[PDB]
């Protein structure tokens, strides 16, 4: 249940999401591309899904990848801004869930993003505490897939 | 090219865009739904393109329409944040252009959004000068369609 998952975002979890987002969300192009390049490097088996982006190994030099990466960061910004209202968080999560269901992405494969998130968070000095908070938000999307 | 359309956005135009977005972008849910409902009211021929959203006459109560509307406002947020770097603006514009090209939305049809934008701006007392500024931004997307 996406609603039961959203209910897991307690006061402490929301605070950790906001505090860390203030830092990682300040450089959407840089951190967005880092997130994607890490996903492709650590989980090569997912590259096939991103055929439209061309050669993803080019990273920042790939215009399609950069555009995709920046936009992905705005999806996260959207989620963060909706934390106050669970009904609005759910309707935006379901909107993005559809974007992935049409791409044949399962809850299990969507969860492969947790590794990259933990890694980039770690590079900014945000440990497991924060990685786990983000895993809870990702879990809301997983519940809708 | 799209780059030409973007690179032409002047300091004054960017100023008007940012000043007006400070206001209309502050209530993404309210203004996002207002934009969509106005599009459907004045251009009923476009309703068919949004069948995935269900009964759009439901307005705010329609969770799919609400989720779509909020997300659309973040696409605009994305554009506004990239104004000072044409290279970044171009790659995000091309990304969203693909989302509409796949739906067979022509440059002319995409331009139908100018009417609704002008009305929403006017509701907050932003006149023709501002509507013209936004038409120039919409024109950047049209250059990609
Ligand atoms: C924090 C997690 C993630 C977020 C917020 C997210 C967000 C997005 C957004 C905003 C889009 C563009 C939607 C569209 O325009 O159709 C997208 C596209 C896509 N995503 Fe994700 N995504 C995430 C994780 C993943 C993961 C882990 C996979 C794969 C295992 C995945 C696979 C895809 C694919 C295949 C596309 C289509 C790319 C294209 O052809 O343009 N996403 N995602
Ligand atoms: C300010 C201009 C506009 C912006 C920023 C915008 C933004 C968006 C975004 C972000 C999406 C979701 C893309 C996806 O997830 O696949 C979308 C979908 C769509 N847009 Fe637009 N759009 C604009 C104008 C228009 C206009 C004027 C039309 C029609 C004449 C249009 C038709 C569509 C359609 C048919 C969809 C698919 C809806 C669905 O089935 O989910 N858009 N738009
Ligand atoms: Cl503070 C939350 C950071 C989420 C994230 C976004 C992009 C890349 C890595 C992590």
């Amino acid at each position: 249940s996406v609603y039961d998952a959203a209910a897991q975002l307690t006061a402490d979890v929301k605070k950790d999401l906001r505090d860390s987002w203030k830092v990682i969300g300040s450089d959407k192009k840089g951190n967005g591309v880092a997130l994607m390049t890490t996903l492709f490097a650590d989980n090569q088996e997912t590259i096939g899904y991103f055929k439209r982006l061309g050669d993803v190994s080019q990273g920042m030099a790939n215009d399609k990848l950069r555009g995709h990466s920046i936009t992905l960061m705005y999806a996260l910004q959207n989620f963060i801004d909706q934390l106050d209202n669970p009904d609005d968080l759910v309707c935006v999560v379901e909107k993005f869930a559809v974007n992935h269901i049409t791409r044949k992405i399962s809850a299990a494969e969507f969860g492969k993003i947790n590794g990259p998130i933990k890694k980039v968070l770690a590079s900014k000095n945000f440990g497991d505490k924060y990685a786990n908070a983000w895993a809870k938000l990702v879990a809301v999307v997983q519940a809708a897939l």
